[PDB]
DNA sequence: AATACCACTGGCGGTGATAT
DNA sequence: TATATCACCGCCAGTGGTAT
């Protein structure tokens, strides 16, 4: 319905790819999604969301989990990455 | 209301619109069409009525020729560290 | 003319509980 | 425990129509 709008598939694969890296380094990171929402100001259901695919990443919560999981932003979602740099042609 | 801030970023960035305008044949309308959006939206931004985000600093930025922190430096700031994890 | 004013609404960015 | 998913919705940035 009108309430939420589903995710591109562009959307989805960046969602699969965050998870991924999410995975991989959960360990050596010592992480938890409810240690992840905490560190964004969230819950576990809101980083859960992001997460799967559900709600789509922006690119304030992109960069921040970038920061938290220690990656570049582009390593799941060069699309925000772009639009990020494109934003910063305008300060510089 | 927006926060005293945000006032202060709305007026710096109108006094710039007032003043390159003509040099610029620029007009509310026309603005908004190179944004991407509608004269009101755009009226709204410049008189202190919506917030500014990221996106539209970065977009207005552009279409008047100047640098962000000209009229936001809260929001420049926050660009720069987006920027910081992409690098 | 160009801009300002008004009432309104889609959908962004979530929430807590529950199911696995 | 950790995660995935479910029902649910506040709020406001942008709207189109109109007044100045």
């Amino acid at each position: 319905s009108t309430k939420k709008k589903p995710l591109t598939q562009e959307q989805l694969e960046d969602a699969r790819r965050l998870k991924a890296i999410y995975e991989k380094k959960k360990n050596e990171l010592g992480l938890s999604q409810e240690s992840v929402a905490d560190k964004m100001g969230m819950g576990q259901s809101g980083v859960g969301a992001l997460f799967n695919g559900i709600n789509a990443l922006n690119a304030y919560n992109a960069a921040l989990l970038a920061k938290i999981l220690k990656v570049s932003v582009e390593e799941f979602s060069p699309s925000i990455a772009r639009e990020i740099y494109e934003m910063y042609e305008a300060v510089s």
